[PDB]
Order: structure tokens, then sequence, then C-alpha cells
């Protein structure tokens, strides 16, 4: 007689290739890469003969073999790779082996081949395209996103993008490295937190709470071995194999480490890091570079060098030939972008002209050109040209464009920016020939999330109605809204504005569109990008 049939015990069946330790805040502690996931199973035999081999089987195959001793039993074994197996106890001897029912394992890796795709339906406003102009599509989401603005990786609009940047990876560094920080409420200690133990100058998880263990959809369960964004983003990845997901390090508040990079032995340890970051999170496909910026007149008033434009044509050498090589060890294309100041005077600190040979996209910052951060000089803050009544207006998206252009930056490399999201003033007042924008403020709107900012969503929902006056200027290419009775302005993209942003790419052989950020539209603006770029509605 064949061994009796044995039956799976109860227990752990999610394993992880990198474990997350559910109790540390230190990202080197948080996180712990291992060459293979450590399984356990364990059996009873309740009638017949316990065979003379017990075997652990994975879809039909042997992870673990060995003598069956008695009646229960337990394999430890290594398995290294991910995917979810249906795994089996097997009772062998010299008359047959008898297999148990399979019990689902779950082997984690970070690649997300262990997760169920993670698909779901448009909202909001947004309908389907197909990816098929060629061009770019971005947007970024924003890792503080789900608290107060409530906006998960559900909820991104995924089908609709080319590229999906994560907003953002912090490089570590306390007093003099990140004193940015320092101006947002528990941020610099956040990071300090995080970075404990680990050497300034390399990347880190600014909030690990919301990357890797808030529960979200398709990430609820308590022993799933990643949660919060990075897990929905490994199951976005199962859903969406060509969408490129890119961590962004950087921004406003996280750009100060860079301005240190002009030492060798500080960059180094950078890209080895950033290295490092992509073999443990495998989900992202390449890097963006948003240091704000080279030269300075970023959120420090501090930094700034002008050394900084060698310092940034190093540092994407230096990354290219980084992501070169573990594009060889893996197979797969990886992808480094920047973000950068559409400014023609921040855009000549640095040699585009030769930093785009190690670049696939040049994210142009085409917006913020006018705000609340001054009340005297208005303007429209994401603007194609200048308007009529200054046609010599500095911050256009066409003079960044053009300055790229002038230094010799291929035009497929360029893509222009576009803003889901408003900028305004209050009191406007003393202004002529009925144009708002001639006179002067007293202070920010009243903002969505912070003075002087308005998500598109509330812009189309709350102010386009009542008082406001609605006015498309089609020199700059540029709508704004007005309540005259408190001198309330603001300026914005809306769906024609990026069709003339669109067009105009296509026209001028540009890369394509991006923009900051993914949770403030309602689905008109990315329609929009979509569209406008070519691509085919279904
Ligand atoms: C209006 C807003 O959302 N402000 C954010 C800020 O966003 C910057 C961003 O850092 C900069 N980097 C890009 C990439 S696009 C560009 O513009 C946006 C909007 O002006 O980010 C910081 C953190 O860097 C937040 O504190 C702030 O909420």
């Amino acid at each position: 007689a064949a061994p009796g049939k044995p039956t799976i015990a109860w227990g752990n069946t999610k394993f992880a290739i990198v474990e997350v330790d559910q109790a540390a805040t230190a990202y080197n502690n948080l996180v712990k890469v291992k060459n293979a996931a450590d399984v356990s199973v364990s059996w009873n035999l309740w009638n017949g003969d316990t065979g003379t081999t017990a075997k652990i089987l994975l879809n039909g195959k042997e992870a673990w073999s060995g003598p069956s001793t008695g009646s229960s039993g337990t394999a430890n074994f290594k398995v290294n790779k991910g995917g979810r197996y249906q795994m089996q106890v097997a009772l062998c001897n010299a008359d047959g082996c008898t297999a148990s029912d399979a019990t689902e394992i779950v082997v984690a890796d970070t690649d997300g081949s262990h997760l169920a795709p993670l698909k779901e339906p448009l909202l909001e406003k947004n309908k389907p395209y197909k990816q098929n102009s060629g061009k770019v599509v971005g947007s970024y989401f924003v890792e503080w996103g789900v608290y107060g603005r409530n906006f998960t990786v559900d909820k991104i609009p995924a089908q609709n993008l080319t590229h999906l940047l994560y907003g953002f990876i912090p490089i570590c560094g306390g007093n003099g490295i990140n004193d940015s920080l320092k101006e947002i409420e528990g941020s610099f200690q956040a990071l300090q937190r995080s970075c404990q133990g680990r050497e300034d100058f390399k990347v880190s998880i600014h909030d690990p709470f919301a990357a890797l263990q808030k529960a979200q959809k398709g990430v609820t369960a308590w022993d799933d071995p990643y949660k919060g964004n990075f897990g929905q983003l490994m199951a976005l990845k199962q859903a969406h194999p060509d969408l490129k997901i890119l961590p962004s390090i950087g921004g406003w508040t996280l750009s100060d480490p860079f301005f240190f990079m002009g030492d060798k032995v500080k960059r180094d340890r950078f890209v080895g890091s950033v290295k490092e970051f992509l073999q443990t999170w495998k989900f992202f496909d390449g890097v963006d570079i948003d240091w704000e910026f080279p030269g300075g007149k970023g959120a420090n008033p501090n930094l700034g060098s002008p050394q900084d434009g060698e310092t940034y044509v190093l540092l994407m050498k230096e990354l290219r030939a980084m992501l070169d090589q573990l594009s060889a060890e893996t197979g797969r294309k990886y992808e480094l972008t920047s973000a950068i100041s559409a400014g023609k005077d921040k855009i000549d600190k640095v040699a585009y002209n030769v930093a785009q040979n190690s670049m696939d996209h040049i994210f142009l910052m085409s917006y913020d050109f006018y705000g609340a951060f001054d009340l005297k000089n208005l303007g429209h803050q994401t603007a194609l040209n200048a308007p009529a009544w200054k046609p010599d207006t500095a911050y256009t998206t066409v003079n960044g464009v053009n300055a790229l252009l002038t230094q010799g930056v291929k035009p497929g490399k360029i893509v222009v920016g576009t803003a889901m999201y408003g900028r305004g003033w209050t009191g406007v007042n003393g202004y002529q020939n009925n144009i708002p924008f001639t006179g002067t403020a007293t202070g920010p709107v009243k903002g969505t999330w912070e003075n002087g900012i308005v998500d598109y969503r509330q812009i189309a929902s709350q102010f386009m109605s009542g008082e406001w006056q609605y006015t498309y200027d089609a020199t700059a290419e540029a709508p704004y809204v007005f309540k005259p009775s408190t001198g309330d302005l603001i300026t914005f993209d809306d769906a024609r504005s990026v069709q003339a942003k669109g067009k105009y790419v296509l026209d001028k052989q540009l890369g394509g569109l991006f923009s900051w950020e993914i949770d403030a539209d309602n689905g008109d603006i990315l329609n929009s990008m979509n569209a406008s770029l070519g691509n085919s509605a279904g």
C-alpha cells in the first residue's frame, strides 16, 4: 500500500523574500533583504502508513524532502522566487506517493509576483485611453496623499498613464543637510527616525507607515507582507506591466542634500544607495531626480553654488552607468529622468545638452510661474505663451522649451508640464482694462489644503458658477476665474489649455506631457493630456 494521504497543518501561509519588520521605525531594521523566503509547512497523518519520505511540492515541484519519521512532521526550507504556489505535502514509499490537497502559499517579493493584479475601475470623470501615441503621459502620486486627501493607489487611473512618479523618496541627513524639512511640523524628525543608524546621503523612506503598512485595497489582510503605497504599486504593476513606476528623489523640501554631491564620496554613496533601493523594491523602473534647483533659489536660501551644474551632469552620468549595470544584471529597461525648473535663469545653470545623453526624459516643470509667493507681480502660473498685455513675460512654457532647444537638447527628451491645481490671490485691485493680472493682491486665495493653491477638482466643482467670471486667454493659452467682489483670482490649467500644450508637443516633436499631482484632477486634465497627444479612446 502507498502511504496514507497527509493533512496540511493550519499555520501561517505567507512568507517574504524581502521582509518588513512590523515593529521598527528605522529603515535599516524595517527592511530585511534575504536571498530566499524561509517557508515552513507542517502536516498530520490521520489514516494509513506515514511512508518513508516526506516531500513539500510547490506546483508539483519538490522544494524539500526528508525522512518521514512519525504521524506529524515539519519542513523548513528556502524558496527564492515570489509567487502564489499550490503547495502540497506528499508521503512516498516504494509502492507510491500520496499527496495532500493543495494549500496556497505566498512567497512575497517586491516585484509583486505574489499579488493579484490591482485593476480598478476608472473614477470620477476619467475615461479610458489606450497608450498608443508613443508619447509620455505622466503624473505624480504623493506618498502623504493617503491621509487628508484620501487618495490611494487604487484611485489612480493607471491605464491612462505611461509614467507614474512616486513623490518623494528622501535622502538621509540631519542638521545642515535637510534643514528645509524643518518648515513642516514633525517632518525633519520623521526623517531622522527613519534614517537612524543609516549613513547621510543614502536614500530612505520618509513615511514607512504610508509606504508599507497602511491597510489598502488588495492589501488589507494582516499577514500580507507588503501593504500601503508600495504593496499597492506592486499589485498595480501586475495589472499594468508596461507602466513605468519611478521613485522621485527630492522635490521642494527634500532637495537640500543634492547641494553637497560635489563631494564624490557623498555622490558615490548616494548612487550606490539608489542601486540598492532598486534591487530591494523591484516594482520601480528607474529613478527620477527632482533637484530643486541646481544653483539654488529652491526652498533653502543658504544653498546653491556655481559648481551645481557640473555636479548635476556628473550625477546623471553616474546614475546612468549604475542603471546600465542593473539593466544588464536583470535584463530590464531602467529609466533615468529629472524634473527641472522651466525658468531660463535656472535652465542656464546646467548643460542639459550634455546631461541629456544620460537621461530618458526631462520633466519640464512648466507651472508655478506665478502665485501667492509674489503679491505684486501677477500672471498665468502655467501658460503656454505670454499674454497680450505683456508679450515679454519671462516665465512661460515656450520660453523654457526654447531655452533647452537652444542649448541643443533634443526635442523628444522634453516632457511638458501641466498643473492639476490652480494658484491664486485674494483682494486683487488696481487692475486696468478688465484684466485682473495687471493689478496687485493683498494675500493668497483660500486653498484646498494650503493657502494660495486649489485642487483642479475644487476649481471645477466650486469656482465655475455664481459670481466667478471665467476667461480663457487664447493668446497665452490659459484659463482663469475671478470673483471681483472679494478680488479672488485663480490661474490654472483646464481641458483646453492642456489641449494647446498637447498640440504644441505634437507640432514641436516633444516627448509628451506630465502633471502634478494626480489626486487633484477630477479626470478632465488627464483625459485632455491623453486626447491631445493623440491617444485612442476606449
Ligand atoms: C502645491 C503643492 O502641491 N505643493 C507641495 C510641493 O509640490 C511641489 C513639488 O515639490 C515640485 N516637485 C515636483 C516634482 S512638481 C513641483 O511642484 C509642486 C507644486 O508647486 O511638494 C512639497 C514637498 O516637496 C509639499 O510640501 C507641498 O505640499
